[PDB]
């Protein structure tokens, strides 16, 4: 019939302490910014493999970049990509879903339920250690996106609780997402332009497009600077 | 059965590892931190015992690339590893069916440890398929460690103290991560690296005959 083992079921809780061991995130915090760029590039690599076969993909907006914005004075980080976007069954399942991974019940047991056992597994292994990086640096994360199939929505949380709306200000996005991250007191310098260069250069490997900076040239002049 | 559900939970596991473990680069920045703790480490042993800074009289962190026999050393003058640190403690993390607890110490001391080298070894692994760690600590002889991330052995080492104090780390590097023997590779991933590292850490390069001599690069 098959091949019998045991015990061992339960040393299936080397996977919780695995788990508890990429809490190398906390040792390297700044790595919340690369996840951001690698998925933003993702998300454009998604809808340009689209508009491959669908030449009204791009309609929305024509262009594949990513812009990174500081506000300073309003502590946020805004990091914008024109990829695939999301729609909002996206921003409340999957969002829900990656937020999940981080936590006791929802890897000791499901017990593969009712969501698509192979799906989830790549969900989580391709976008939670971006998500849980962002909530070491974040006390909210605000998601904005807007999908070719559905109207532009906005996400909220503070990790614990979320909401979702429809953006009272249309689709100003065209397509794509924009992330924005109300940073903690001790993660300050990720407001620094200098500081977001530096970073954004040091993984500028993970982005197959133009990624820019809201940066100042000297009046003093403030316009997007090509990174890559 | 749930021997499905295991099974794809492993899969999601093994995506994590791969998705946290994103830029291999990384396993050159965890060598030069880890020597750079080993160097903060027999530091604050010199502050009180005079006979600390014995073995060795400088506080470096050296890097030299053999392309001929594929090997990349990282060389510190730090605290180095006795013979039971190398056998008990590089053993554990290559470990990371053994998964009741408080074996076998410390075992605040346990995680400690795979909390702060685990990702170095990892990452190591990832571009290399043997690691050879040379070590001589003030309180032992020099000594070898050996592995490929399965089985692992330890000899005294046979050419006695040629270190004076601390660690090399050497890799035998991985076909394809062939690029890490370049010298114009390593130079920019140590720049890239260098910021928190405030001992002084050197590259076996060449200036134009062609002289070969030790280069900072912080
Ligand atoms: C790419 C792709 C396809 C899927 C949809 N999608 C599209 N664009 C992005 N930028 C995404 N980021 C996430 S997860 C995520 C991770 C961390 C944080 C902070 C926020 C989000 C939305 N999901 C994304
Ligand atoms: C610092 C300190 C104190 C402990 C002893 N010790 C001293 N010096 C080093 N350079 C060390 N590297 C490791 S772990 C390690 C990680 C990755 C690889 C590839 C090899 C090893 C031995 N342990 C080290």
């Amino acid at each position: 019939l098959r091949e019998k083992s045991e015990k061992f079921a339960f040393q299936a809780e080397v996977n919780r302490m695995m788990k508890l061991i990429i809490n190398s995130l906390y040792k390297n915090k700044e790595i919340f910014l690369r996840e951001l760029i690698s998925n933003a590039s993702d998300a454009l690599d998604k809808i340009r493999l689209i508009s491959l076969t669908d030449e009204n993909a791009l309609a929305g907006n024509e262009e594949l970049t990513v812009k990174i914005k500081c506000d300073k004075e309003k502590n946020l980080l805004h990091v914008t990509d024109t990829g695939v976007g999301m729609t909002r069954e996206e921003l409340v399942k999957n969002l829900g879903t990656i937020a999940k991974s981080g936590t006791s019940e929802f890897l000791n047991k499901m017990t593969e339920a009712q969501e698509d056992g192979q799906s989830t597994s790549e969900l989580i292994g391709q976008f939670g250690v971006g998500f849980y990086s962002a909530f070491l640096v974040a006390d909210k994360v605000i998601v904005t996106s807007k999908h070719n199939n559905d109207t532009q929505h906005i996400w909220e949380s503070d990790s614990n609780e979320f909401s979702v709306i429809a953006d009272p200000r249309g689709n100003t996005l065209g397509r794509g997402t924009t992330i924005t991250l109300v940073l903690k007191e001790e993660a300050s310098d990720y407001l620094e332009l200098d500081t977001i260069k530096n970073l954004v250069k040091k993984y500028s490997q993970f982005i197959n497009f133009p990624i820019y900076v809201w940066s100042s040239k000297t009046k003093t002049v403030w316009d997007w600077e090509l990174m890559n």
